């Protein structure tokens, strides 16, 4: 019941016990682990509220106060009536902030609690969408001095008029399959890239052509809205010492911002709530960059920096890794666009994980996504025994729009 | 049930059903996963199932199952538990079980070769002394002056838990660890408190960086004895780098034998304590974690500032830098002085082909891609971006309590 993890470099132990607060489920059995894996009613819905609004009134510490109780009444009197309910503002930016606190596979929730909210729930058209999001851009952004924040669209009611940002994040490239059979852009978008192209889209057909908004408002079909160019913020990528790197032409947009999950708050779900902070350099340098699946540098880089590719054992690889690394934080960090480092971001976790275990009991962790893509033990994570459970509110992944979609 | 894992970056997605033959825990819950936790005397009546399980797998390995042999043996292994309360293993039964446990093993990246293990049968040796003469025989075997051959030597399995063969060592080579006054440690960290036992038994310490430990053998439950390895067996590498003239001068090397002696071995239900196994080294394994863990020999502040990185700020990747050239010292080392060692790429690489192998043999390889993937340079090995399931099959190596723990001292 009351589990313990240790962290096998410093020796501390810390208990566990909100775990046992965990509602949803994990994928695992007691005969096997699925650690790895990436995706592994009226009456519904009353207790989800109850169970949120009971940890919310206790969060305010108006626990069983007549408030709380009023509070209760109402919206069981509403779910009943109504068959949903409304969250009242505060209970949203709680709920939103919460969902954050609870992401497991982040490690950047040290700073939770300083989400700023965008209650956009009065939405009701695509450019309505297109108009909320780019203030969120523009404000998250702040001229490089990125603020997080989550812009949250109306909740779904019946299924048939999902709000939806059909875009994996904001801001990302356009991927195309040339003639050659190879791709241009990034592989990761070329199935997005295309159904833009199908909707309308004039595709530049470049190497990083931002790609614009698919927007789905009320259940009707997705609009194409381009982002105004001068809001999305980029960083051309050059390296303190090799000039040649330039030379790449690599650059990445500053503003990571998640637009497909869905937020789930008190049993209501939220399938429109891009969400943004800043970038670990990891993420663009070793991920988006060296992933072969992506652009896929690492070759390029190698022979730049003319290094013995004939064996693995030269290690290559690894230190066209660091270099393309040091480049991206380096880059981010001379144009002032916030970035974090995976030393800096993973002691941060570390100190954050200290805090919630001991103001409140926990904190669900996925260490297979929160150690760093490199140098994974060198980063304090890596010693640290984690325990990974659901708590709601929560960020969840939902179906890719385009596959349930009736136009 | 039929369970499918994705390679995220190859689209391939292969069938698990082998997972179904699992029975030990995982530690996991639908409610928790417990998936990067370390560490999450039999009866007649659970031994026989245990036994014939086995027995059922070994028979059907040798496509005999059902045979007049077969069941003989059951029989036999049958009689044996009702009338001695335990059975003996056959060679061949032997062999089979130490094979599969390695294979089984699903925190080993080095399983493609789970199949060339040499294993000694020592199930006859009833002394300390006798044990480390075997222990000396699989260090020189394994060792093959430089080209490792991977082995494991097998001591008598536990009886009523009061007579355990146990090697105290958690490898049979590693290095003395000294706490000083000051608080500082001489030579590696980690066996500290191990260090201290073998003194506490009689042993001189040179108290140096790098003094090979000797080993401490418990046979037949009686109190362990110290044993010091003839130092001509101990491969041992001095490691430089390529290109950097001064690391050499850090004074750094390594032994080129890892062998595991604290695990327990568990075959058809039967308890092998003391199971001493070794392979060869995966770079990583001493470049980055011997030598880079904050807890362990923690070099790279020195050779960052031989190499005069900026480490005035994190952001500038000076630890990263400074460990890849450690780990690209300690593949040159090894490979210029002709000692097997294997790097995290060709591993990775290695380990997919063996698992893609598996699944379409035997159904699935369960696997902790906790432990799997390298701890550097993460995803840019095939490993990362390949899902896993972990589970547990027998036989296995499982983890045991520390000896010193548990013994009851006779005097
Ligand atoms: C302030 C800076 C932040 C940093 C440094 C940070 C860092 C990270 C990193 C490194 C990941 C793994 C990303 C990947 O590998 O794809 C991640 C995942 C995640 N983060 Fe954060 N994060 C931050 C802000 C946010 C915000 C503001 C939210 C929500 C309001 C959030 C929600 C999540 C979620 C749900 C995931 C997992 C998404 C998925 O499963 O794909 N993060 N974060
Ligand atoms: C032939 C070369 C081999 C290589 C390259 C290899 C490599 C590895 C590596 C890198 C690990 C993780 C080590 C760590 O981080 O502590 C590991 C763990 C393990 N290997 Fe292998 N291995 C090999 C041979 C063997 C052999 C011969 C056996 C048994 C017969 C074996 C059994 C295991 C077990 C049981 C574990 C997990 C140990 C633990 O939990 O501490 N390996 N191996
Ligand atoms: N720094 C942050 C903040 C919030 C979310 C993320 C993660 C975003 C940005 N990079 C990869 C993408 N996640 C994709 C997960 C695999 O599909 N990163
Ligand atoms: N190459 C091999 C073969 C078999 C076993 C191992 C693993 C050994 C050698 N390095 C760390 C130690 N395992 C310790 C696990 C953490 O306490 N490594
Ligand atoms: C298969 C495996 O789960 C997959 O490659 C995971 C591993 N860890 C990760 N960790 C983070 N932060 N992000 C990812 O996309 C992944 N991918
Ligand atoms: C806490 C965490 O489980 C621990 O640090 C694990 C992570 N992965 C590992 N992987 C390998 N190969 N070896 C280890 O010792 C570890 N340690
Ligand atoms: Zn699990």
């Amino acid at each position: 019941r009351f589990l313990k993890v240790k962290n096998w470099e410093t020796d501390v132990v810390l208990t566990d016990t909100l775990h046992l607060k965990s509602t949803l489920e994990t994928g695992c059995t007691e005969h096997i682990c699925m650690g790895s894996i990436m995706l592994p009613t009226k009456d519904q819905l009353f207790p989800l509220a109850k169970e949120f609004l009971d940890q919310y009134y206790s969060s305010i510490k108006r626990f069983g106060s007549k408030a709380h109780m009023d509070r209760l009444e109402e919206v069981n009197k509403e779910i009943e009536s109504t068959s949903t309910y409304q969250l009242k503002d505060t209970e949203l930016i709680y709920g939103a902030k919460h969902a954050w606190r609870n992401a497991s596979r982040c490690v950047g929730r040290i700073q939770w609690s300083k989400l700023q909210v965008f209650d956009a729930r009065d939405c009701t058209t695509a450019h309505g969408m297109f108009n909320y999001i780019c203030n969120h851009v523009k404000y998250a952004t702040n001229k490089g001095n990125l603020r997080s924040a989550i812009t949250i669209f109306p909740q779904r009611t019946d299924g048939k008029h999902d709000f939806r940002v059909w875009n994996s994040q904001l801001i990302r490239y356009a991927g195309y399959k040339q003639p050659d059979g190879s791709t241009l852009g990034d592989p990761a978008n070329v199935q997005f890239t295309e159904i833009c192209i199908q909707q309308g889209w004039k595709a530049p057909r470049g190497r990083f052509d931002v790609l614009p908004l698919l927007l789905q408002a009320n259940g009707n079909d997705p609009e194409l809205f381009q982002i105004p160019p001068e809001l999305v913020l980029e960083v051309p990528i050059r390296h303190p010492k090799f000039d040649w790197f330039k030379d790449l032409g690599l650059k990445w947009y500053g503003l990571p911002a998640v637009s497909n999950m869905l937020l789930e708050i008190g049993g209501l779900e939220f399938s429109a709530c891009p969400f943004s902070g800043w970038y670990m350099g990891t993420e663009i340098g070793v991920r988006d960059y060296c992933d072969n699946s992506r652009y896929n540098i690492l070759e390029e880089v190698a022979k730049k920096m003319d290094l013995d590719m004939r064996k693995t054992s030269s290690l290559w690889k690894d230190q066209a890794l660091v270099e393309i690394n040091i480049a991206v934080l380096y880059s981010f960090q001379s144009d002032k666009v916030t970035i974090v480092d995976h030393h800096s971001a993973t002691e941060s976790f570390i100190k954050h994980m200290e805090n919630e275990y001991r103001c409140r009991g926990g904190c669900p962790a996925d260490w297979v996504w929160i150690v760093p893509p490199m140098s994974g033990s060198i980063t304090p994570v890596f010693h640290q025994e984690m325990l990974n459970y659901r708590l709601t509110p929560s960020f969840e992944y939902q179906p890719d729009p385009w596959n349930t979609h009736v136009w």
